[PDB]
């Protein structure tokens, strides 16, 4: 079975990867070499080599090229792939999958050669049972990505030739989701690249962009390097600079996941033709609202969206309602809004049409719009840690978690935690030495 957990996931988050210890040590090391102008990780090795050849007046060329760095091991770096390893990537992909009119998804990657997202993305979408996916990986030059062709073949991915600088080929055409991974891959021009991408992007589609933000420690550290390749320098821009860039291409920001050190994951959507929305209270206890909703949905000729908003109680199951309806005919028009604060202290924002918050969410246009403790987000599914929980217990017995495999012998909590000492026939006894007989071996071996 596939095991998962159903949790609230705020749209905009900061300091995502604080918990990890390895990343913090990597950051401390990296800043150390930078200071005054040491690990198995690549980027620290690159910085050490850069500082090694000269303590001052380092050549851009020599640091640009060096043994053990010519490979695309930078994406293999923990820091550069950190947020991609987090649940942030799965959250963004789930948001992209949910907000699709149809059950099929056409996702095209730009500069797949260095981004390497092609390996990670298709696996993350295996849990979705009914989804059908069509991935294509594109690069500026065919000889790039000439390797790992077995890796592409084992999955269902398609090569590509689009150079983000120029307009996308009609073969790609309109696609639901575009993934770039600009962190390691270089974009020739921010404005032009984004313009071409949004052009290729269908209406109501998503543009998932992973980038390193200038104005942050790691951002400046990388900015010093890669001075030989001007393009990659253009791939580094300020957060406010990105915010300005998105507006220029009339692309609305829908999501943002920001790491403690600077790695970010922008999610922006291609605005759909504006249309008058319908608002139907779905809070009545008598369930009389069904008749009205059954009506509004009835007029299939119309194309206006429908917004089911419940604000009276935090126990409305409107999310499941919209999930089941979107599979029914006419359900594409449905979009939900739920205000479910788990703390009485937290205030309830006003969702009246006049209020700003409703305008902002309407601009978002996401199907699921849940508000909990002052943060707009949606429930998401996440695979749970494979490891079995352990607790400090004074009672435990040796058990074979897999019949016939002595490697599975482990200590498990016991029923003796609950016992009564009064009974003379009980005589609970502590154990200091226990013997193994032939029968125990026969049992364990199977």
């Amino acid at each position: 079975p596939i095991l998962e957990k159903f949790c609230f996931t705020p749209h905009t988050e900061e300091g995502c990867l604080s918990e990890r210890a390895a990343l913090q040590e990597e950051l401390q090391l990296c800043k150390g070499l930078v200071q005054a102008l040491p690990s198995q990780q690549e980027l620290p090795r690159l910085l050490s080599a850069a500082c090694r050849l000269q303590l001052n007046g380092n050549l851009q060329l020599e640091l640009a090229q060096v043994l053990a760095q010519e490979r695309p091991k930078l994406p293999e770096d923990p820091l550069l792939s950190g947020l991609l390893d987090s649940p942030a990537l799965k959250a963004c992909l789930d948001t992209a999958v949910e907000n699709m009119p149809s059950l099929k998804m056409k996702v095209v990657e730009v500069l797949a050669g260095h981004g390497h997202l092609y390996s990670r993305i298709p696996g993350l979408l295996s849990p979705h049972p009914l989804l059908q996916l069509s991935y294509t990986a594109t690069d500026r030059h065919p000889q790039a990505l000439e390797a790992a062709q077995a890796e592409l073949q084992q999955h269902d991915v398609a090569q590509g030739q689009w150079d983000p600088a120029d307009p996308a080929p009609s073969a790609l055409g309109s696609a639901d989701l575009l993934v770039c991974n600009c962190a390691v891959a270089a974009l020739g021009d921010p404005a032009s690249a984004l313009s071409n991408m949004v052009a290729a992007l269908r209406e109501g589609g998503f543009l998932l962009l992973h980038t390193l933000l200038r104005g942050h420690p790691l951002g400046d550290i990388v900015a010093f390097l890669t001075s030989t390749e001007p393009q990659y320098g253009q791939g580094i821009l300020s957060q406010d600079a990105w915010e300005s860039l998105f507006s220029r291409v009339s692309l609305r920001l829908v999501g943002l996941k920001k790491s403690f050190y600077g790695s970010t994951l922008f999610l922006c959507r291609r605005p759909t033709p504006q249309d008058s929305p319908i608002f139907l209270p779905v809070d009545d206890t008598s369930f009389r609202w069904v008749e009205s909703l059954k009506g509004i949905l009835a007029d299939e000729d119309s194309s206006r969206p429908v917004w089911l908003k419940a604000i009276n109680c935090a126990t409305s199951g409107v999310v499941g309602l919209v999930n089941c309806l979107r599979r029914e005919p006419g359900g594409n028009r449905l979009r939900c809004v739920l205000l479910s604060n788990l703390s009485s202290t937290s205030h309830v924002p006003e969702v009246d049409p006049g209020s700003a918050e409703l305008q902002k969410v309407l601009q978002g246009d996401l199907v699921m719009n849940v508000y909990r403790d002052g943060a707009w987000g949606a429930f998401r599914h996440f695979l749970l840690e494979e490891d079995k929980p352990e607790e400090p217990t004074a009672h435990a017995f040796v058990s074979t978690l897999t019949r016939g495999d002595l490697s599975s012998i482990r200590w498990v909590c016991s029923s003796l935690r609950h016992a009564q000492p009064t009974c003379p026939g009980a005589q609970l006894c502590t154990v200091y030495y226990a013997s193994l007989n032939f029968r125990d071996i026969m049992l364990a071996t199977g």
